[PDB]
């Protein structure tokens, strides 16, 4: 049941830019990597409420939070570092996911909606990984 009708054409003005940075660089990149993980879920949360600081910012962030109201995409432990890195990749990951969602979709993203999917699945993340090292501390501890 596609929308009424047959295919047309939509699109809203887009036009490139001139920049175009390195590439990477240029030396032995024999086959560049890419990354060992993948987004997999566990446990959620309830949704959570951030007061970023103003409604518009608001409005952007329950928009775009209902993308991620309960769970947010991490890769389990097997790893130690420093302890912001490990939400970062949490989030930073989770993030371009949903950035990945909402901009293919047909919606845009600016600071505005990176701040705001970034704030969110970071604190988010962190209650997810306290709900993780909980269940730990219950399990056989250690």
């Amino acid at each position: 049941m596609q929308g009424g009708g047959t295919h047309s054409q939509w699109n809203k003005p887009s036009k490139p830019k001139t920049n175009m940075k390195h590439m990477a660089g240029a030396a032995a990149a024999g086959a560049v990597v890419g990354g060992l993980g993948v987004y997999m879920l566990g446990s959620a949360m309830s949704r959570p409420i951030i007061h970023f600081g103003s409604d518009y910012e608001d409005r952007y962030y329950r928009e775009n939070m209902h993308r991620y109201p309960n769970q947010v995409y991490y890769r389990p432990m097997d790893e130690y570092s420093n302890q912001n890195n490990f939400v970062h990749d949490c989030v930073n990951i989770t993030i371009k996911q949903h950035t990945v969602t909402t901009t293919t979709k047909g919606e845009n993203f600016t600071e505005t909606d990176v701040k705001m999917m970034e704030r969110v699945v970071e604190q988010m993340c962190i209650t997810q990984y306290e709900r993780e090292s909980q269940a730990y501390y219950q399990r056989g501890s250690s």
